[PDB]
């Protein structure tokens, strides 16, 4: 009755309180792996006058840019002209002359937002 609040490529939606689009249903959205709530609201509730909010936002897990490690650089320096680090992206870096890295040369952006390598080194 309520129709449909819509379906996020980002994520995904899930139905609380009838599992479908009946009145006084909550059409609440979760995001994916790799993929994240932006703002407070998550949710759209069939009221009367019909669902309430409008589609949530979802936005991609961002990774924030990592600088370089002390004696190297970064290799996943370009991929795109926009270049933010999403989830999935290997950030992988190198050592510049005479320098060995010290942790792994890898690191991925994971759906905590966080860097699931640690900076490695170059010594």
């Amino acid at each position: 009755p309520c129709g449909h609040p819509g379906d996020t490529p980002f994520g995904t939606f899930t139905l609380t309180g009838g599992n479908v689009f009946e009145y006084g249903v909550k059409a609440v959205y979760t995001c994916n792996e790799g993929y994240q709530l932006l703002g407070e609201i998550n949710y759209r509730e069939c009221d009367t006058d019909g669902w309430t909010n409008d589609i949530p936002i979802c936005e991609v897990v961002k990774c924030l840019p990592v600088t370089a490690p002390e004696n190297g650089k970064i290799v996943s320096s370009a991929m795109e002209p926009d270049r933010e680090y999403h989830f999935g992206q290997a950030v992988r870096f190198v050592c510049n002359s005479g320098y060995k890295i010290e942790g792994d040369e890898e690191m991925h952006c994971s759906d905590d937002g966080f860097w699931s390598k640690e900076k490695p080194k170059c010594v």
